[PDB]
């Protein structure tokens, strides 16, 4: 139901060292799982997106299989990360 | 002996989809080895640098162990990729 202001805020300015849970689609509980998986910061997760050549099917299985995110949560991270790259990459 | 103009050209404008061998420190022969390793484009190699949290010792072993680059060639890619991130990340 309408994206949060975080989506426009993230693709409106550099990401710097913001925490992983700052990425749109990742909640406080999910941010903790990615952190246990070695992604304590967003740019480390951005790297995984870059390693998958922006492949949406591979990206979705990675997040869901890695933490259990739902199909709705994965759609927000794909378009959210894909849009940041369009402005910064 | 003095860096090539490619170093200043790469950190002077976005990287887009330039080929891997376009990264400073990677020669035409080495670009072919990375390509056989699955890195047909520079942004895929940029992702590995991001996944290593910019760790220089881990990055150097990755390139040398992955293709056989010399210690001099690895120094150019670290500072070259590190400088691009400073301007675009």
């Amino acid at each position: 139901m309408t994206t949060s202001q975080k989506h426009r805020d993230f693709v409106a300015e550099p990401m710097g060292e913001k925490p992983v849970g700052s990425l749109a689609g990742i909640g406080e509980v999910l941010g903790k799982k990615l952190e246990e998986r070695g992604f304590d910061k967003a740019y480390v997760v951005l790297g995984q997106f870059l390693v998958l050549k922006k492949d949406e099917d591979l990206f979705r299985e990675w997040l869901k299989d890695t933490c259990g995110a739902n199909a709705k949560q994965s759609r927000d991270c794909f378009g959210c990360l894909r849009e940041w790259c369009d402005a910064f990459l």
